[PDB]
């Protein structure tokens, strides 16, 4: 009754009034790709490192699950994916979301949205959450928040599912295509912090060919950050 | 994202863009009671005997997993708990639907909507086909039919899913409350073909049977089959 024109992503969509958590529902179901799983809100919402993601009512909380038919050194690739569509919905609604390297959308510096990707292998589940009409935790946004009034929460559902479904085609087609997206819609040019084993300091310069961030440290040294256990901060 | 305040019916909703059957999907795979499964068009939509139904893009395909711990007596009733269901949902859009025994709704005689149950043992599908916007079979018709102007699927989805939910909440506490409702919202006092004999359609009994008083004067108590009006 949804009436969804995808190719892919949105075939088949699962609405739970409320559920533990969409990606870890996803992981573990015996679900076909494009299957979407959404809910109301999740009691045990979460992002990288088991980090805590506050999803309450009005929010959008989803997962996807895919099964790209590319090579291994691309599925790095896949969060940019989620970053690019949740950017281009944002810019539907005419807010100017911002990419956070590798997976957090920013809109004035502050989170509005966060991606979260896990599969070993073929199958592989793209986690997104975004907030929309929700109370947000300090110093992050809502769309609601930026735009003033109330946003109707199966709309942009819509938007972001027909994104991700093209983007996701074109993924499959050309994987390196979604690189040029990432740069045109990522935070650069400024100060900020690595948070790793150690951490390091430098200008956000562009991401390579592989999706890596480039880091000019003072020194003039260049490092190449592989996202994986590191966080980024900003100065 | 969908939002829904219901209390069992709706607690999960899976979606199709297609399929080839709710009633099927919902037979062999296991889900939480409560699930809907909704689908903007079937395949092999059925309707009893594993007759064809319909199901084109525009109208509203759904089956709904029930696990109803009442009496095996009580069981016959989900059927109009559906049809009673859609008959309150058209009423909400100004349609006035009446119930042709045992599980069509008619509006003006021409059919809008169909409900088909099926027990499995460990779980009861009720499985509802209704007219909204979608192209519908020679002397059938479809809400937008009826009101002249296409009616939003969501809306109507909300609407009866929300009439279902009160209907089968009430129903696991108070059983025999359906068959009032459906008294009062279905076509009685006419004469009818039973496939056969015929004889006037008088009124339903305390198990949903319909009551027929064929013209010698014999009454026939009907549990199941086809009604001709
Ligand atoms: N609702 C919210 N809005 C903005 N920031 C939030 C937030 N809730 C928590 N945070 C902050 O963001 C941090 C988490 O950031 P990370 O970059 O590691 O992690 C993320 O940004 C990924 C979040 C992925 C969420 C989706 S919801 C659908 C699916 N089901 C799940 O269980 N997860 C996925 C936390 O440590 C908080 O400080
Ligand atoms: N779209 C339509 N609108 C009105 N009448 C139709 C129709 N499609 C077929 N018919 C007629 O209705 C008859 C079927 O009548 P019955 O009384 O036996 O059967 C019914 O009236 C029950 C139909 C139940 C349909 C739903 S769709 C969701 C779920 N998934 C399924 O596979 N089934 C359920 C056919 O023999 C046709 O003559």
């Amino acid at each position: 009754m949804l009436g969804l024109k995808t190719s892919i992503i949105g075939r088949r969509v699962i609405y739970f009034q409320e559920i533990t958590s969409t990606n870890e529902f996803a992981k573990t179901s015996y679900l076909e790709e494009g299957t979407v799983i959404v809910a109301d809100k999740q009691t045990m919402g979460h992002g990288r490192l088991n980090r805590k993601w506050e999803s309450p009512e009005g929010g959008l909380w989803l997962s996807i699950v895919l099964s790209p038919k590319v090579p291994q050194k691309d599925l790095p690739k896949i969060v940019f994916l989620g970053a690019v569509g949740v950017v281009e919905t944002l810019k539907e609604f005419s807010i100017d979301g911002r990419i956070k390297w590798p997976n957090d959308v920013l809109v004035n510096y502050k989170a509005i949205a966060g991606v979260l990707v896990e599969g070993k292998g073929d199958k592989i589940v793209l986690g997104i959450g975004l907030n929309v009409n929700n109370k947000v935790p300090n110093g992050a946004t809502s769309m609601k928040l930026e735009l003033g009034s109330e946003v109707p929460l199966l709309s942009v559902f819509r938007s972001l599912i027909t994104n991700l479904d093209r983007l996701y085609l074109n993924f499959l087609k050309n994987p390196m295509d979604i690189l040029n997206l990432v740069r045109d819609n990522m935070i650069l040019g400024v100060r900020v912090k690595i948070l790793g084993d150690g951490s390091f300091e430098g200008i956000a310069e562009d991401i390579d060919d592989f999706g890596r961030l480039i880091i000019r440290l003072d020194s003039g040294e260049v490092k190449k950050v592989i996202y994986g256990d590191v966080s980024l901060r900003f100065l």
